[PDB]
């Protein structure tokens, strides 16, 4: 396990795994507090500890992120895995959307246009994962 | 709601995430294998008894099992309980081996059994 805050740095191996191309699951909570888990891409900025998901505004995952205010982003590749937990909010500012799209293209590829795109921003505070990555 | 293509995806070898809730209701999400029986709609995770994921399954009673392979993905949601019966554990180990490979021996192994009530996933897998 590791805490994440202004004084922390994830291990080099964990950061590498986060920069490599991997798909993930986004977990949020529904209004009844049941977990909502859906496949996404995401990006993680080690300088700010902000994880981003681009998605459609008003989509279920966006509604939950906004309403309950928390999210987890989780990826696995065999023995390596990580879950990044934190506080979440939805940003619909078009310049923030563009910044998110540019970040997404680095990890994945240029995304298809989406006039209703928003960003879920997650301020990562705790990480779970495989023992070799943590540190 | 699960099509033939969804059932095939569930039998193919893929790793997954198990989501449970901690005591404070925050989601605990960890990499696992799982098996799914289409006849009974039971999904199973084998794990160590007293492990965090097992504690949460027992305490909060809810789980999700979620897998992705590119454009294909599914999340199977339902009510969860922990079964430590030695014949249930052996049966869950054999099922795990069908999908993955024979698991390491572990006398403290238990089964998180999830009765799947709701499925989310890619549109092309759902009916
Ligand atoms: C992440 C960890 O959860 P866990 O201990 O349930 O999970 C351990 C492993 O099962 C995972 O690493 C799992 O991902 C490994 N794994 C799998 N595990 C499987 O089981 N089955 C599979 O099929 C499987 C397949 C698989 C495939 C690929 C792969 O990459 C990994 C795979 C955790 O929360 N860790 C916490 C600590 C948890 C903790 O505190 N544990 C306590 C026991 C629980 C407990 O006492 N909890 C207290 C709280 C204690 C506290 O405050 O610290 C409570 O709930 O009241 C202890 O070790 O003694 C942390 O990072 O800090
Ligand atoms: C699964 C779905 O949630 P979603 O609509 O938030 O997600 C749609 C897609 O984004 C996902 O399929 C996602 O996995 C697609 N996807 C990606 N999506 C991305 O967005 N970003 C990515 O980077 C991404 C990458 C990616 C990579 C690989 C891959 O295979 C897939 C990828 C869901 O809950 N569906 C429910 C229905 C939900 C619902 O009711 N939606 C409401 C709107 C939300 C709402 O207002 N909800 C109400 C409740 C509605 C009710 O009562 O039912 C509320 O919470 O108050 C509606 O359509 O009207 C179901 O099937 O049953
Ligand atoms: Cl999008
Ligand atoms: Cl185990």
């Amino acid at each position: 396990m590791a805490m994440v805050n202004t004084t922390t740095r994830l291990s080099d191996d964990a950061l590498a795994f986060l920069s490599e191309r991997h798909l993930a699951m986004l977990t949020t909570l529904r209004a009844d507090n049941s977990p909502h888990v859906v496949a996404v891409g995401f990006t993680f900025d080690p300088k700010t500890h902000i994880a981003r998901v681009i998605t459609t505004g008003g989509s279920q995952k966006a509604v939950n992120a906004d309403r309950s205010g928390l999210a987890v982003l989780s990826q696995v590749d065999g023995a390596r895995w990580l879950s990044l937990e934190g506080r979440a909010a939805v940003n619909s500012d078009i310049d923030a959307v563009r910044d998110a799209e540019l970040r997404y293209a680095q990890r994945y590829r240029t995304p298809r246009p989406n006039p209703r795109r928003v960003v879920i921003e997650v301020q990562i505070e705790r990480v779970l994962g495989s023992a070799d990555l943590l540190d």
